[PDB]
């Protein structure tokens, strides 16, 4: 049997699904007390509001994958048991089990996919015109922000670089400081003047509004994106972007969402999150997730099921998944560095603040930074 008391923390709009997912839970584990709430500042935050103090927090929290070899090693998540860690490698597609390893361990529970894709009003533009940043924007408005590492480091990647080597594991493996670098950085300064690109806080209410044709968004967003433009709705996996003279995809990151287990449970409590967090990130929980915010499971079984293989952004975010069109975030334990110091780097050279005589020096010392 499994008993006990367990909060549960989600994103804001969550709630009232993974109640429902919850009355599931009930069903078969009548005697575990569950409280969901939202988080404090979300999940792309869960490093700092479990960090802040580990024993307040929630039990069983959303969590990118990239931080879990920072919350790995300051302890505040234990490795998931041999059990566990079967089920989420036969249940889940393989970059979902990558995801969630560190070290050769698994840290947390695996839900759900996520890249950015291309949404677009089809009125306004092609299916055609979106294949090319440049044509895109030569023909409509595309909102997005330039203060946001998460949107645009990936530019660095499609530029030849390696974020912490090979396969993300390695230190002193960034290699942004060099030629391929500086185009990149090249690249974010052209779009200031680019007509067709506009920066905003907001790109979701700038698509809503018709002031932008398109947006780059991840599928947290596919069915409030799918409400907002009805009939309009359009998506496609990212464009190609010029790099010194050269098309080449422009690519995202692949993200990983998961559910972690707070280390502080201990006993009853303990066990009741560890079933809570494979029952709420199990097949039918993530269909649940699909079916409300269009997010795209990883469980192996979901993905081809007849409403998931064809919705067209499980087809742009599965796209988007292969070599050469995205990149698995790391899971360094450098990582919160990382993003502190990346998104004044490509929003100084969008802005002009880092011309291009500072490219290099500016590259180098960011790689000092983030390799320590
Ligand atoms: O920008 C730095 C930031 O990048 C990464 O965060 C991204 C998340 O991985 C991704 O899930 C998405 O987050 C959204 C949630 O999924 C959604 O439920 C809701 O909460 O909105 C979030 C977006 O505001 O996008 C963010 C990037 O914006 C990385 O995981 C972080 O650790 C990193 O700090
Ligand atoms: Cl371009
Ligand atoms: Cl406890």
């Amino acid at each position: 049997n499994v008993s006990g008391s367990v909060k549960l923390w989600v994103d804001t709009t969550q709630v009232p699904y993974y109640k429902k997912i919850v009355a599931n839970f009930n069903k078969k584990y009548p005697d575990v007390k569950v409280k969901v709430t939202q988080s404090p500042n979300g999940s792309a935050n869960a490093k700092t509001d479990v960090g802040k103090d580990p024993a307040k927090a929630a039990d069983v929290f959303e969590v990118a994958n990239d931080q879990l070899g920072s919350m790995a090693e300051a302890g505040y998540i234990n490795p998931l048991s041999p059990d566990a860690t079967k089920a989420v490698k036969n249940n889940n597609v393989a970059v979902a089990s990558e995801g969630v390893t560190w070290k050769g361990k698994m840290f947390a529970y695996p839900f759900a996919e996520q890249a950015q894709t291309i949404y677009y009003n089809k009125s306004k533009l092609t299916a055609d015109d979106v294949k090319t940043w440049d044509g895109l924007t030569a023909k409509g408005v595309l909102a997005t922000d330039f203060t946001n590492a998460y949107n645009f480091y990936p530019v660095f990647l499609s530029a030849g670089t390696q974020l912490y080597g090979k396969t993300g594991e390695t230190v002193k493996g960034t290699d942004v400081n060099s030629a391929k670098g500086e185009q990149a950085m090249a690249w974010f300064a052209q779009q200031k003047s680019n007509k067709g690109v506009m920066q905003t806080s907001n790109a979701l209410n700038q698509l809503k509004s018709g002031k932008a044709a398109a947006i780059l968004d991840g599928p947290w967003n596919s069915a409030n994106i799918k409400k907002i433009l009805g009939k309009n709705f359009a998506v496609a996996p990212y464009p190609t972007i010029k790099l010194d003279g050269k098309d080449v995809q422009m690519q995202a990151f692949l993200g990983i969402e998961t559910f972690a287990v707070n280390s502080h449970a201990s006993g009853s409590n303990q066990k009741a999150a560890a079933t809570l967090a494979s029952f709420i990130t199990n097949k039918e929980s993530q269909l649940i997730v699909y079916d409300h915010s269009g997010q795209i499971p990883v469980d192996k079984t979901a993905q081809k099921s007849s409403k998931v293989a064809s919705d067209p952004v499980a087809g742009a975010v599965m796209t988007m998944a292969k070599p050469g069109n995205s990149t698995l975030m790391p899971k360094m334990p450098q990582m919160a560095t990382f993003w502190n110091d990346a998104a004044p780097l490509i929003n100084g050279a969008y802005t002009g603040s880092i011309p291009a005589s500072q490219y290099s020096t500016k590259l180098d010392t960011f790689v000092k930074n983030i390799s320590k």
